[PDB]
């Protein structure tokens, strides 16, 4: 699904993120650790219990959106969500921090279903 | 309500916006012409009938975001909103598309209910 064009937006642009509480309010937030794992999946490193962080843990839904402003390029990428705070996905979140960033309480996972493009 | 750090941000970084369907699916995407209208209400030139409006017309329900990605500074602004296709801020933002976009079809007009700083 993830194409190049993707991979070079995704590393060079802040992950901006919207999820939904339990009573339907949206929340927007960036996530500066946002990154591919797979060409089907995303993780971050959750610092915080964060609104981000208690959406995604009561129902899943998730959009990311990578905006260049300058070159007048973007993607949104939907999906599912999780958050982990043992096993493989959470081991490599804290070897990621490691120089960067303190331990995470937890990592984010998401799964992407449907890409649009924001030009 | 508005302080000049957050003014800068606004008028320096592009607003992303979060909005939410009948469904409780959350959106996301960009308005570059969001800016403010007072100390409490932003406006955006609306010029398509995408997701963004086709929900702030459901339920209303937003969040924009201002990130700067390097000096680490960025808001959340939450509020309601509300599409106009007359009136006085249509026509202001009419007058404001000549010279950089085509004419809109509508205003999108946010409401400003509370501001938190992403620090």
């Amino acid at each position: 699904m993830i194409t190049q064009e993707m991979k070079d937006l995704i590393n060079n642009q802040l992950a901006m993120v919207a999820t939904v509480d339990a009573k339907g309010q949206p929340n927007i937030g960036p996530k500066r650790s946002m990154r591919l794992w797979d060409d089907k999946t995303f993780i971050y490193n959750e610092n915080t219990d964060g609104q981000t962080r208690i959406n995604i843990e009561d129902n899943g839904k998730i959009e990311i959106a990578f905006v260049d402003r300058e070159r007048l390029l973007g993607y949104r990428f939907v999906g599912t969500a999780e958050i982990q705070t043992e096993g493989a996905y959470y081991e490599a979140a804290k070897k990621w921090a490691q120089g960067r960033m303190g331990v995470p309480k937890a990592v984010g996972i998401i799964h992407v279903e449907r890409i649009f493009n924001l030009q």
